[PDB]
């Protein structure tokens, strides 16, 4: 209720239709899972940051895509490069190191969404980037791909939604439903 305001207030408004777009998809509604709304609103801001943190171009993105582009990107990098096709889009790629990035965002511990998504990846090449909304990160293989300022911006941007919806007091009900 007050959630579906802070979203609209706090996520630039491609972030915010590109989200209700998604849960659409679902069959999930918006304005009903505001919790789920925040969390993909979020998702996508650090995916962009993300993409953004390196050289001019070193990232395709491929979250936020619709599934024909994604799978576009996807093949013809993997014809491109003769790396292998993942069986799920994930959120990247990175050009320096050669190599798919899926990127974790948890108001859990990193430790545990970590597993979780490295144990349903299954291509044995994906890199993993966890981020918590409390600083943390985690990587593959300790290995952070950009550097520490750019890092640094995205977690700092996480601390300050959290802050803001706690200011609100969504923040509880937010932690808790992350299932
Ligand atoms: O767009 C959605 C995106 C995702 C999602 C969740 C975690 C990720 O690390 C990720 O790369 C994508 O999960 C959803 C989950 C939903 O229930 C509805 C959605 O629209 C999405
Ligand atoms: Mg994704
Ligand atoms: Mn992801």
């Amino acid at each position: 209720g007050s959630m579906e305001d802070f979203v609209r207030q706090c996520f630039n408004p491609m972030i915010v239709e590109l989200a209700e777009k998604a849960m659409k998809e679902y069959g999930e509604d918006p304005k009903i899972e505001t919790n789920k709304f925040a969390a993909i609103c979020t998702h996508l801001e650090v995916c962009f940051m993300y993409s953004d943190g390196g050289s001019k171009h070193r990232f395709e993105i491929i979250e936020g895509r619709d599934r024909i582009m994604a799978w576009t990107v996807v093949n013809s990098i993997c014809n491109t490069t003769g790396v292998e096709k993942p069986k799920f889009l994930p959120d990247l790629y990175d050009y320096k190191e050669n190599r798919f990035i899926e990127i974790g965002v948890t108001r859990r511990e990193v430790h545990i969404y970590y597993l979780e998504k490295a144990n349903k990846i299954k291509s044995e090449k994906t890199h993993i980037h966890i981020f918590s909304f409390t600083g943390e990160e985690m990587a593959t293989k300790a290995d952070y791909t950009l550097d520490e300022e750019s890092r640094a911006r995205i977690k700092t941007r996480l601390f300050t939604i959290r802050q803001e919806m706690a200011s609100r007091s969504l923040w509880d009900s937010f932690r808790q439903s992350e299932r």
